[PDB]
């Protein structure tokens, strides 16, 4: 019998586990220690959640090492992993409405986007992942044979062992879905460190995954404070790799405790600066629509949100006075309620950090057309934002906001090459996009742009097919597709002589 | 005109090149800074290599900027990449008697080995990577579709940029022609940090990429000190990866400062200790034959080398007595004398580590069968050496020698989970082996070895097309084979809607 | 509402249709013309089935190239292909046990086989290839470049478009599953002919795709006649790929008529001489069960069954003794009946060649260890039979004869290429075997043997994750695995210049 | 000392084999049979060629299968294999003047297209193939496990054995390198049957196999009937794959023929009617360049040729214009001056189908806008011609010239999915392309095309590494890239328990 916080609303009665999720069993953290999940639609405390310790990471790790070398998990066939898999994603979908609802109260999520995003993705990640199982495959190889004898080489693809994961809180559960299904998928076990901000669909997730059957031991989740549990996963001689989403800073910290630990695997996503660039010869009331999509989807908090928009002269004006007319019908309000648009932003400080960079925006001269404050009303609304006259030098032009602020420089008639120039100047290399007709404009454009991911007429189109992952200062490893496995796996190479 | 060293010596005249190879010419260090490269064979000082300074890897790394932004190298088909790199490994051919003559005087590599292995897998290197230039392939890939719109997902393999790589002095043209050709085949350009005691292939190698039409700046070599050259290559602002195979300390480091600087992308082969198991039903003259062979190549410098013989109780004896008899026969001395079959250590600090690793190994217990001490004879020569009685806790059978020391326990006979434990009871995981002739227990301890590589009735069998590397604390990250190309490639998802 | 035969029977009460399948309906065929379908355990009528005509033909070829061309299965999404054939495969696992029971009644398969082999591998069938949809993927590729312009080249994989697949009555319902999930996974729609003497879970398993909402006209299924729906298939212009397992003269003439009408796509598997190397290194007791199993698994219907077993000199008295006293132990009976372990033989037709073939193997100068006779007692049950004293130029050393029989040769001790070359002289080639505990031989042994697969001491131990098909007079292609996928594909190459 | 007709021409002396080559020895036919080879430029017998004879055919094969069974090919690693092949391509490079010469003179082909097309790709082909030998691998396959044993699976990828090989008269040594170099990569050896109309290239490439040092029997060549040497090849019991490019007639026939012997493996390159689509947002000057590329290129004698243009309405007219300007400015004339932009046709019979052809184009309504006859000169010259007025139920619409006619269509003015029908209205489907600067239609109509390559703003773009074959009744099976290897390879799959 699981301890709960009871609540009712939308429709539904929530059952959300707040405690450690430690080898199949939810556990206060050592202590009882606690801290507050808050509402961002009012400020609210939605519950308290258990605050793990560095002696509950030692048991987690525990819990996952037993769980790899000694548990079920690492003797099932890989159908049948896959096959549990394939449960886990249907318990998923038979709570998605809770689970969307959940990640509403937590993360601020607009509900109908929770649904259809952050929980379904979220789905059909599991889905995917779930049929690689038995499809994982190495090689024979025709090596220089030894004569008069024979040679035969070949190789296994084997899982790593215990892995920690590291999760931002953007899309919490999404998020977490992406690494936990390639790490699950490829034969591991994990143990899971969920932002201190958005602990809760980590929780029912971990739920779930007894209900679905998972051994014990395969999934642990470690909610808390992040440098903590973060520092001790990565000093930990018994995880075997570290997979990060967050801040440069703290990713490159992660990366050095890898280090000098036990030389770990390590992958890492450090956010953006991504460049959207807009062409004349494009369809403009397409590119109105999906260059809002570009900034503001999930109220901006999207680690491949358009940083910079690149629009080419001749249009800018009108672009920018049809961004204005579309971005005054945007719903603000209860991500709860169905005609809303734009949700709050996750978390206080984050809401007070977007205050302060549309403060320096202007500051530094450029122009504010629309938005930069918080919304007159409970939680931490803030309006979506559109600057123009936006200048290479200035501090927007190069830091990433995380928030719904659009942020536009001109460049001149046909100037195509000067253009990509001041897209690529950034350290990071994320995302990207292209909008234009021209079939040669967009494929020369899209060989140019040095960033992990390129859009060609649209944006956010990401899928649990294609790889996500930066160049750069935005880290390396992918997560999604084929590719994301690799990651989970090392290769044995057997060499015979007969 | 080129300054060169140039020495008669084996049925040839060596012309070798002495000075730091930056963007195609061979030029001084700062200052003119030298130190001496010493002859293993009789302690001579071979001649002067200039001592890279600061200055001159930032001078390298531009170089290499300049020679993949703006230079040939970045604007040629990959089949004309692939034409240059095969037209590379015919240079070396050319050249196989003059680079294997280098690597005996440099290294102490036995002439006839150097020819076959040193020069010979380095050109084999070469070619084989040569024919993956024009079959480097992405993806197209199925996604969900933005209906009533289409989308096209597809991926392309880019170059990673600058990279350097730092080259142990086991087999120094070897191991930098591993890394060099998967690096020069994904298209990228190359900073190059030979071992501080092994300059001269390396140097050699250089002036043979002119030979070859290399463009100028694509590939170049840094002679000198290994902290400052890696440290400033794993520092610097413009190289996007760091290859880098040596001692477990400095790899540690050059992965903390891959992290702090611009989160560099690294790979890192760190050595071993190598268990080979050999079974009583295994041919034992065989067995004998290639034991040898997996601790004395090379005078057991050789990061694959076993480090630990687990031999059944039934046949103990009689393998060591075959052992001895076989090393009685052994001729030590000038690696350029074709009886010569051992040939001196790579340097005298090195010989000292042995002989003190020896007096250790009897100091805590074990049996010196045979050997143990420096040859009396002019040179760093050491004696193929046999330990018996060595027990799990010793300093010898955990401690990597990189020397000829056969360190030789017993395990029960029947006992195969008995043995696979010890086996495994290392943070190394770089080779194994096994000798049996039964099926059943060759797969089974395959499966169960923790090591990159599993070696089955042979050993030290690598190939150019078979991936190598390790697990655990001996590193993460393939040379050789298909795999090494994707340490040296990054991928970009680019993603159209229309 | 569909007409059904019911029969309580089982403790189940099947509901079986008995009609055509085409357009997602049960219809009648021409002239409401039927046939009677046979139960092998005593030769009565279990009902009266549709027998397709030439017009049925082409209204199922119309059905299926409209639900390719217009229907929804061309439109919607690979990951939702996938989805619903997982769905399928969930629909037979809640039906698994009618349909095993309708195979016992149709094909003589006993019971508890047919729930765990014919169907269990029919549902891990479609799970497996549901997996593939999303995961089947093109290239990017390096061409040359058009200097000074560009080029991009990609290939895009797409189905072959309305297929035809004849199936045979050795495994109905699991054969079905092997072609149809394969060619269903690519994308494509089909037309399916079922053996004439075993209709009834095809039948079934078209009921079970209404079940599982696969759009109409994707499968339809046209009992009857082999020659008249097989022949109109093969020579329709709007079917684009026949995949065809059988007899050799009926794959011959159907790969004669795809050439002769519009050169569609064609894959064969046309049956199995397959040896069985039994060494005297082998373990004995494994040996005798797997060879027992080799041959008598399914009654003998089974194309990869082992044809000729050669065992050593040695050993070879002591094989047959231990044979003859586990063929003793067989329980002969109804298929229903949870004791039995040998069911009937598939239909009267067969049982007659095979009582032919033993009276052929005796009048040659085989030695008749026991059975060779038809049971007495109603249905077409054979005695399980074991012939020894088998030379290679005798008939039964060279025919297949799809039954119980246990067809045994001696070779010399030590002998290993003379009996390869005795193993390899047949025109088939779509399995093998080989016993021995020594690694050396089992590898050799594998590579020498010219099958399609080589099982190294254990037999038929297919997998749906493992190519299964035939080289020199056994046909081409695979059923089963990644590369079952490539028979329904084609590839498009695309390429731009920029 | 080898028979050679020499010829003084084109600074060259040129010495030309005329000889059957069976064995690694040119030698007479039977009965000392032959036929005259004749020069397309004036009409004059170049020399007389060997007539196979089916006695001769038997040798061929005899020679290749001892080749393949116990000769040096079958045992030498795939990396020697490689080496080889390059060996080969350095050869023919080196011999790459004669080379072009003897198929100007052979095949009509002009000089300086020679040169960098029919030899130079040959070059590159073999070059292509050669890097493939060592990088062919298998897999290893995580099939459910027979607990409480385990199983491993892998598959081995071996050569399929004696191939026949029938190449066309177009590119008579580009194509023959096309099959041979993807054939011999993959380990197998083969018997080449050259057009009868061409044979000269391939007797000279069989010799410089002699200087490269392929094993003798590796490669065979039997000029002389198609119809004779491509019978018996498709009927021999001792070959085991036919690769063909030819007509449909005798394609069909010999898919029949390989049917009927041993259902040997057969790929079909059947030609086709291309359409090209050129809509009015093109660039037009580079539409008019690449469009009449596309069909006049190597005299039209080009299986990919466009065989119908349909040109948007509203630049029809302007089209045209600029089409008969360019094709006014035709240097015609013999294959070896330099300033030639069209040699003469293949061979009289060819000229005298395509005088036919126009005549019945102009018979049946379409307007001839320039050329449709034969040029007034010594030799097979057709003059580049153009029609319009081009209706869908034409002869011309629909039949394959394989000459240099322009065959054009309107289409709607903002039309797109009605143009695609009718360039979909063949039963043809080999290539086909679009001229475009939009994005989106490019897209869309590469999707839509039933074809095995498309073409997007360029034309005759065929690359090494890109995979060339048909659709539909242009046939099945891959030429270049790695999918070629496939068509000459067998997969093996080898299953153990332990």
């Amino acid at each position: 019998v699981i301890n709960y916080v009871e609540k009712a609303v939308n429709k539904l009665t929530l059952q959300m586990p707040y405690q450690l999720f430690i080898g199949g069993e939810f556990v206060d953290a050592e202590g009882s220690k606690t801290y507050n999940t808050i509402n961002p639609t009012d400020g609210s405390v939605i519950c308290q959640v258990s605050l793990a310790q560095v002696s509950d990471v030692d048991k987690a790790v525990a819990a996952a090492k037993e769980a790899f070398e000694n548990g079920l998990w690492g003797k099932i066939n890989a159908r049948d992993r896959g096959r549990l898999l394939y449960r886990l994603a249907d318990v998923m979908e038979q709570h998605q409405e809770e689970l969307a609802t959940i990640e509403a109260l937590d993360a601020g999520a607009v509900y109908t986007l929770a649904l259809k995003t952050h929980v379904g993705m979220s789905i059909q990640t599991f889905r995917y992942f779930a049929g690689w199982c038995d499809k994982i495959q190495g090689a024979t190889i025709p090596i220089n044979q030894a004569r008069p004898n024979r040679n035969l080489t070949l190789t296994k693809k084997e899982p790593v062992g215990v892995c920690g994961i590291v999760i931002p809180w953007n899309y919490p559960l999404m998020m977490l879905s992406w690494k936990t299904a390639a790490c699950l998928a490829a034969g591991n076990t994990v143990v899971i460190k969920p932002a201190q901000v958005t602990p809760l669909t980590a929780l029912k997730f971990a739920e779930l995954t007894l209900k679905a059957g998972i051994p014990k031991g395969v999934v642990n989740i470690l909610p808390g404070s992040g440098s903590l549990v973060g520092q001790r996963l990565s000093d930990h001689p018994d995880v075997r790799k570290i997979g990060f989403t967050g801040s440069t800073e703290v990713g490159k910290h992660i990366m050095k405790s890898c280090a000098l630990s036990n030389v770990k695997k390590v992958s890492l996503e450090l956010g953006g600066k991504s460049p959207l660039i807009i062409f004349a010869d494009c369809d403009l009331n397409k590119a109105v629509q999906m260059g809002m999509s570009s900034v503001f989807f999930n109220k901006g908090e999207n680690c491949i949100a358009a940083g910079r928009l690149f629009v080419e002269e001749s249009i800018h004006n009108q672009f920018v006075q049809k961004v204005v007319e579309e971005v005054e019908k945007m719903k603000i309000g209860n991500p709860l309620e169905r005609d809303t648009n734009h949700g709050p932003q996750n978390h206080e400080a984050h809401l007070r950090k977007l205050v302060e960079y549309c403060q320096r925006g202007v500051k530094e001269g450029a122009t504010l057309v629309c938005g930069g404050n918080q919304v007159p009303r409970p939680g931490f609304f803030f309006q979506p934002t559109v600057f123009t006259d936006v200048e290479d030098h200035m501090y927007i032009a190069k830091e990433e906001s995380f928030g719904p602020i659009m942020i536009i420089s001109r460049f001149a008639d046909g100037d195509v090459d000067a253009v990509l120039s001041r897209a690529n100047a950034t350290e990071f290399g994320l995302a990207s996009g292209v909008f234009t007709r021209d079939i040669n404009k967009a494929l020369y454009v899209s060989d140019k742009l040095q960033a992990g991911t390129v859009f060609i007429n649209t944006y956010n189109k990401t899928d649990v097919a294609a790889p996500f992952g930066g160049f750069k200062q935005s880290g390396f490893g992918k997560d999604l597709g084929e590719a994301a496995l690799n990651e989970y796996l090392r290769i044995k190479t057997v060499t015979f002589e007969y």
